[PDB]
């Protein structure tokens, strides 16, 4: 294409692509599994393990159910001892009625309060497996969700990748044959894409195809843009036209009606192959002829007088009135198509339309509130020890007195 | 365009847009922090922060793996008392070893119970933790869960833009200069982008970077559809050809390409500009001369008899036969284009073709069953103290004795 | 069509369709509950009901914002005996010692133990709810999830569907007017979408519309790929030029411009109508006239020389080479298209253009690891009795010695 004498005519170069057609996919499949297998203790375990069945099946029902509708597509000293004999016995029972009392502490605590912890200890397990299980289930959304929400035609995520390449996308690469501009590309149009093929509720299965597509490259072939606006012919305006698309290999030409194709960036993704022969006449707008090219003068249109590439503004500012704005200055033009650069300012007036430049603005974040927790509440020791040294010091000297009497007598 | 005649020549006035040119974006980056940061206590809450902490790495690691490969791109009285000695004696024995009992339970529960109670209480923080963490995860995954799920191009949610600009709309649509009119479209069409640029798996950081369109309005620019269907002509039918998009500003008409162009409900969004001159010959079809037009006669081809707009039916009922369904009657027709109304019947057939017209369905709902829940397991509080009030009354009888005793001898 | 013929000339059979009109829709509402009513103890479950409301409000705030800014649009045995008396004061006093001792546990269980126990108990109640609480959220996440994303213009998903016809998707068929056929073409190509109508943050509430389209038939209405590669006429190689779709539907052709048409595996699926009558001097290409059709010579432009439809590659290795990868071999040709078979090899040559046909790989799993857990802490059950036992032993020898007293004095 000779720019250098087309840009003069009235067509602005656009932006520049590569070919690729899409060809057949290649399949592969996986069994996600929504339930694990806890095993070793279940009746503290069973509550919460229930629970979360039951949210799996409420998820999955709707997907067997689509699933089978679409099946077919799918002296008195004796006076005063006896007063002493009675004494005794009052403490011989007073120490049946304290044992009364430590067996009171003994069914208490044996009854009311061991139990109480035991079944409430099996109840923290049960309610860990729950916590375990909730993000377990998270994890699998953040993955085959697309897949769950709905049985046909999802996008596939990174996370079922990695899964499907087992954590190595160095083996995606060679295995499909991309490169690293294929893989880039596949990913930002969403062309991996799988299915649900069955599945089985009460295991919580579900069998997810995946199918990656086999892109070929055809070998030095540009699709290039053309943007053509009007240009000002002693005294009035007239506009030149070509196919918006056009495709160079080598020395050859041909056009290519892309209203079917994926387009990405830096790639024109199509099916089989849309280029169609260029005839004689047309070639020479684009060789160097420069003449022809149907120029129509406009009279009752409306008609572009500008161009949007890559960030950049191109204008005819000869034909009418453009300005700056924010610096309130016109633009001059002494060619016929002016660059408007955009260090200047950021909004510009090409005739009536404004055309916003876009720009940075500053970074923000996203997060939780941290927040400080505090201890448990801890119980104290038993702090009883000193009384019960004390019952021993009042004791022997029990012990003494009762030696010191049987020495006496 | 004069639709007075318009209509009679065959050509059905379809729906009526609006023209906007998509411009260049404006860029905003956001850090989302996967992990906070809990200080306090850390026994307490380290097994279930790790555990989280886990889930944070398998969803991540996918997204940096990704980016890295696409990195390029991104008397015997003495013999009665020896007894009365020996029995004291015994008493003496009996409280050492009452005490021996109470010191068994002060063993087992200053060991047994009070330790475990203490664990499991700590147990319990933990576990409170798990569970605002899992929570926090998921109001993360309703609001950059397309970004994580895939690192380019994705669909930004609302809740990721209420982020950005700080829980206020109104600085969205002055910042960006979007009208009421401009958001709707902009989120009706996924016209708000992201990528995520880069990763750190071990702090749980996403950079996520939201791109945000600067659409431009063309003043007084109006994109009208036009809707040709067979007509009778003395006895057979031909067809009148048109484009079937043309673009009217005031007295201007020029044509559009809208096969590249985004199409919402009000406007048209296209990249650059697509309008092309249009010939003085086919502008007198729409300006009034109603002639030429080159009318196509129809012989051996399929011919549309119907056209559909905001949920009417136009159909040509004065060619061929058209009726009404469950009233079991035709419609006549006397102009070309008959109009049928929607308040007589919902299902309309013209020639072999079913129209269906919409309608209502009543309301439904989605809600969890309420359940009960019962209170907490109580522990009674220790009921003894008559008892020990009874052995202190047996104590002091014992007392009563002695002194009696002592009086007397 | 004339295949007999027209494959001669150089026009291959591509993929054969179907053709549907869009229609208007039907209506139904749903409204979405994101919070449960909890009765019965409240005390317990307060604190974590509190948080999860939290969790509510985060996710709606931003789409009760949204829709309010779009609103518009929306002898001296005496002295003996003194010492007997003395040593009985000292275990009355020991008795009354040993009691204090007990009050002592019975102050520190009453006290410190039980209310901790009691506390303990309802804050596992409040765990156990917030644990069902975001399992229940989750839940909502994989059926409104696309709707809480972003309020207008979202995918609905197949959990959404079974909650409107609850749990039956037989009345979709029936209610709808859909086959199977139907049903698997509208989920394939996300044609069911809703949207946000309003919101009320404080009930946890969403009013949500959902749109399901009614597709009609048109009968024996095929939609028909031709697709053209080069051919070789006496040394030189020529393209035949026709309109990539026809439409077939008995024995009448007409065109369709199918650049804004929704294309599903096996339908044609258009707004309106988009058939156009075709000219004589085409048809006869197409009935077996097979002269004429425009057959442009090719000098100096990329022209195609395979087509792939379902799998297979047809391709020119008359005019150009062609040859099979990892047999080394070339493929010759003795008509003008040669079809090139699967089972041979998997990559072809054709000219400079590799076609890789797609192959399956093996299949793979993803679950979590099965992780075994141990039972609870157990507290023992108290052991003391043989204790007990013998305070009782002790103690009535201490009552036979008494009786033995008496008896003696
Ligand atoms: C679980 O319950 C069964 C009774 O069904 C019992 O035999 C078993 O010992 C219990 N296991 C545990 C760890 O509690
Ligand atoms: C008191 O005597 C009891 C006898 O059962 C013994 O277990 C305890 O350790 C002694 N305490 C002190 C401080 O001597
Ligand atoms: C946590 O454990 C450390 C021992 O690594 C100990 O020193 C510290 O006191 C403990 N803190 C709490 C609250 O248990
Ligand atoms: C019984 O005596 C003990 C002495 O330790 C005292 O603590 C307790 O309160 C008394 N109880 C009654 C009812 O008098
Ligand atoms: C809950 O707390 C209130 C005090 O606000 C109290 O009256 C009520 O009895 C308590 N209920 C339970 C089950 O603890
Ligand atoms: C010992 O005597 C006490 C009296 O309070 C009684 O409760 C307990 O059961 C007796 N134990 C044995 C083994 O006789």
């Amino acid at each position: 294409l000779h720019y250098d004498s087309l840009s003069k005519v009235g067509i602005i170069k656009g932006l520049t692509y590569n070919y690729k057609i899409k060809g057949s996919p290649s399949t592969k499949l996986m069994v996600v599994k929504l339930i694990p297998n806890i095993d070793g203790v279940r009746n503290c375990t069973q509550k919460q393990f229930d629970e979360y069945k039951n949210l799996v099946k409420n998820v999955l029902e709707p997907v067997k159910l689509a699933l089978n509708a679409m099946l077919d597509n799918v002296a008195n000293m004796k006076n005063a001892i006896q007063n002493t004999n009675e004494a005794v016995k009052q403490l011989q029972l007073a120490n049946k009625q304290t044992l009364a009392v430590i067996d009171t502490i003994r069914g208490e605590i044996n009854n009311n309060i061991i139990p109480v912890i035991n079944q409430l200890s099996c109840d923290t397990i049960g309610l860990s497996v729950g916590i375990k299980l909730t993000q377990y289930y998270s994890e699998i959304l953040t993955a085959f969700g697309p897949a769950l929400q709905n049985p046909v035609n999802t996008r596939i995520t990174i996370q079922a990748i990695s899964s499907v390449f087992n954590r190595n996308f160095d083996e995606l690469l060679k295995i499909m044959g991309y490169t690293s501009g294929d893989l880039y590309e596949i990913l930002h149009s969403g062309l991996i894409r799988g299915n649900i093929i069955d599945v089985d509720v009460e295991a919580g299965y579900i069998a997810l195809e995946i199918e990656f597509p086999n892109l070929t490259l055809v070998p030095n072939a540009v699709v290039q843009e053309l943007m053509p606006i009007s240009y000002n012919v002693d005294g009035d305006e007239w506009v030149t036209l070509v196919p918006r698309f056009v495709l160079t290999r080598t020395t050859l030409l041909s056009n290519i009606d892309t209203s079917r194709c994926t387009v990405t960036e830096s790639s024109v993704i199509c099916d089989n192959d849309y280029a169609l022969p260029m005839s004689y006449e047309l070639i020479g707008c684009l060789q160097g002829d420069t003449s022809k090219c149907a120029r129509e003068k406009v009279v009752s249109s409306y008609v572009p007088r500008f161009a949007l590439s890559d960030g950049l503004v191109y204008a005819n500012c000869l034909n009418t009135i453009c300005r700056c704005m924010d610096t309130d200055t016109p633009i001059s033009q002494s060619t016929t198509v002016s660059l408007l650069d955009n260090k200047k300012c950021l909004v510009y007036q090409v005739g009536d339309i404004l055309i916003s430049v876009g720009s940075y603005l500053g970074e923000g974040e996203y997060s939780a509130d941290n927040v400080e927790l505090g201890p448990p509440v801890v119980i104290d020791k038993i702090d009883i020890g000193n009384q019960l040294a004390g019952i021993n010091q009042t004791l022997q000297n029990a012990e003494d007195y009762i030696e010191k009497s049987e020495e006496f007598l």
